[PDB]
């Protein structure tokens, strides 16, 4: 149940006049496309806040790359979902280098330790999180650890499910995705098929979703093993296998995931809120 | 659960081209703004159809207003949830001037007998038919009578909650809407609030939002009754109240709801899907 928002003054939506003209806010199957200037986040807030939503957020630091969890976890507490609740999920080989990092009130991290080693993670988040995650979080945002947050990543990006943009192929056209092609692999997707190439760096959803999709891509990835197959992309080959078939009910503008050195800052972009750190 | 779609044959969405330049195709709550040109309706019959959609219309016929049903529902035949399954919900007192029309397969209709007589309407759907709509269908549509379709309504609509854009004010400032403006009405809704208005002639959602919408408005208006005040466009007041502290999930655009005698056939519209009959 849904209680009722209450009075706020704010610019009216006038229909006549998009919220931008130069981009695609909206798929072919009526899920919106998230970009800076689509939504009013006073509103959104309201709604995620009155019905105090938890978002988990998993991350994975294995090896060298529990160096980057300093930087990512200092700069989500400065633009990841502030005000509301969270929960950190830290998947580490090496617990005693997950560094301290103070949390402001109502947000929480828990520190996971895995084996020493694609499969883990949609495996781990599937098979032994499932009961954890469904007890203590509403949704589960997946992402890398060689990132950094720079500008607000908040609760417009909360939906049933969810996938991004990868930042090198918006403005590709379908043939030219680095799909898996092969049909021998359970991610193999035609020339002529495609919405959009995701990334596999950020995605999520409902806990329900978001383990539908994992274990659904843990399942893909063991049948091509069997079979003596690797996807080009590995566990991203296969998350685009998956939101093909299921379409995400939001997709998150390239704002969520980009790689200035690499890409710029280009005029489509009204900020870069997620970015890569060198690696 | 969602079974995976077929592979389907289709125009890639471009991200860098919009479908719509020329009016807002998603509100500031993130919610799709329903115009032709937006949705690809293969990929949208696939989704609904593997879930077995059960979309139920009612629609009142009082007095002589029984004349309506025969253009109504021959032209609802033609143009709504075509291929889906579909129940009609026919109120009236009088059931023998119900006309016989001719349903496609997977359709049927049921007859209703209402007391010779707003409140009415909200109140039956609510109170008297809440059982049987729940076990009967997942989504239900709510329509005035004195309409006839002329173009495809169909699933692209369907959502937990939407409401639809009346004709003659979707290009009109908060402050010209016709909301009720008065402090002692329930429905009260100041100057400076308002992102839309609704017309009171076609709204719907999931059984459940519906049940909710048609609750509150009928707790409302007996409220209003209780304190000697009638708010000045009855049940449409009372709605619009609702949805602007319950976002709709879709907004359906003026397509959905058109009086081409009133208004003409303007640019903004591609298609006139359902309209208004001399009355
Ligand atoms: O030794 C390692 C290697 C990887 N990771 C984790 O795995 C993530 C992915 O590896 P990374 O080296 O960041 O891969 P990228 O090349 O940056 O990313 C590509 O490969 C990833 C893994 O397949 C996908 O998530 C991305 O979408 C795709 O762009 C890292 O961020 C970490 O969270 C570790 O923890 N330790
Ligand atoms: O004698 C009547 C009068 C009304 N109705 C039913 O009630 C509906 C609404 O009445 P109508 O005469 O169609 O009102 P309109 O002036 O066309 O519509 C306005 O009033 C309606 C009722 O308040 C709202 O649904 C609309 O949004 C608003 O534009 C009709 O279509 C019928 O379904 C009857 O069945 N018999
Ligand atoms: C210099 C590297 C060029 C990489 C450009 C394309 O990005 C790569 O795309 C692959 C799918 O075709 C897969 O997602 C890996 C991805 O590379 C990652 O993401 C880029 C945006 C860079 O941050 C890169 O360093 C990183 O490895
Ligand atoms: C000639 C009548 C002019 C009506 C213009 C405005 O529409 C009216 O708006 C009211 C709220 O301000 C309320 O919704 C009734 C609505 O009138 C109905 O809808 C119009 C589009 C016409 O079809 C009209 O005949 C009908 O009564
Ligand atoms: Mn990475
Ligand atoms: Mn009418």
């Amino acid at each position: 149940f849904m209680v009722s928002l209450p009075r706020m003054v704010y610019p009216q939506p006038k229909v006549l006049t998009p919220c931008r003209k130069d981009v695609l806010v909206v798929t072919p199957w009526l899920a919106p496309i998230v970009w800076e200037g689509t939504f009013n986040i006073d509103i959104l807030n309201e709604q995620f806040r009155l019905q105090n939503t938890t978002i988990g957020l998993t991350v994975f630091a294995i090896k060298k790359y529990v160096a980057f969890l300093k930087l990512f976890l200092e700069t989500a507490e400065k633009h990841f979902m502030v005000g509301h609740r969270v929960h950190y999920y830290v998947f580490t080989d090496q617990p005693a280098a997950v560094p301290r990092v103070t949390l402001g009130t109502g947000r929480q991290l828990s520190v996971l330790e895995v084996g020493a080693y694609s499969m883990r993670r949609m495996e781990m988040i599937s098979d032994f999180c499932e009961r954890r995650f469904l007890s203590e979080v509403d949704y589960l945002v997946c992402v890398d650890v060689d990132m950094e947050f720079r500008d607000h990543v908040g609760v417009e990006i909360l939906t049933p499910l969810f996938g991004t943009l990868h930042p090198s192929f918006y403005g590709s056209s379908r043939e030219a995705f680095t799909y898996e092609r092969r049909p021998q692999s359970q991610a193999y997707i035609p020339k002529d098929e495609g919405d959009f190439y995701y990334m596999g760096a950020f995605f999520g959803g409902s806990v329900q979703e978001v383990q539908r999709l994992t274990r659904a891509c843990h399942q893909a990835m063991m049948v091509d093993q069997a079979n003596g197959i690797e996807a080009v992309w590995h566990d991203e080959s296969h998350l685009n296998k998956y939101l093909l078939r299921h379409k995400p009910t939001k997709v998150l503008s390239p704002e969520y995931l980009w790689d200035q050195q690499l890409l710029g800052w280009p005029a489509v972009l009204r900020k870069l809120r997620f970015t890569a750190v060198p690696k």
